[PDB]
């Protein structure tokens, strides 16, 4: 187990899909939103902005699975 055990990495799969409900291969910002708001939470706009550029590793202004995982980690 890296993050932890498959349970919990296959669930993040899941929430992958949760997140990317189009399956662009993509997590947009407004998308985050829905991410976010998902697990219950409720962000702001700056919020979905903000959570990805602090989680953006390419500096694209996107978020993948990979990028998710990497802030799995943060979350902690
Ligand atoms: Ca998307
Ligand atoms: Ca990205």
């Amino acid at each position: 187990a890296d993050q932890l055990t498959e349970e919990q990495i296959a669930e993040f799969k899941e929430a992958f899909s949760l997140f990317d409900k189009d399956g662009d291969g993509t997590i947009t910002t407004k998308e985050l939103g829905t991410v976010m708001r998902s697990l219950g939470q409720n962000p702001t706009e700056a919020e979905l902005q903000d959570m990805i550029n602090e989680v953006d590793a390419d500096g694209n202004g996107t978020i993948d699975f990979p990028e998710f995982l990497t802030m799995m980690a943060r979350k902690m």
